[PDB]
């Protein structure tokens, strides 16, 4: 049940930190 | 459904693992 | 749909793209 | 302890390598 | 096993690669 919001929650925040490396690697090669 | 929503994030992260890996291809080139 | 085997499906070509990125981080440490 | 609990502990650990990567990334770039 | 301990395996995977990479990385300031 909550869970399942907790795991939810937690690829969401994956989510952001990927969106983070991505944007510093574009910097990078840019 | 919190199942279709864990799925729909898990499709951003692949999609944004695609792009950190197409950046490093072109970091290594 | 079948939600659990996409869930699955996803998260192998997550782990073939991770796998390709440590590869090309092998050759940059190199 | 279940099977939705061991997945949230890997997902906590992959979150937690994640902001690793990103922290020194975020030294790289400067 | 069943499938919810198949996406776990995967999630395991995802893990260690992560790991790789980050020990890769550490290095730098390590």
């Amino acid at each position: 049940g909550n869970i399942l919001q907790k795991i939810e929650n937690i690829l969401k925040k994956i989510e952001n930190i990927l969106w983070k490396i991505e944007n510093i690697l574009q910097k990078i090669e840019g």
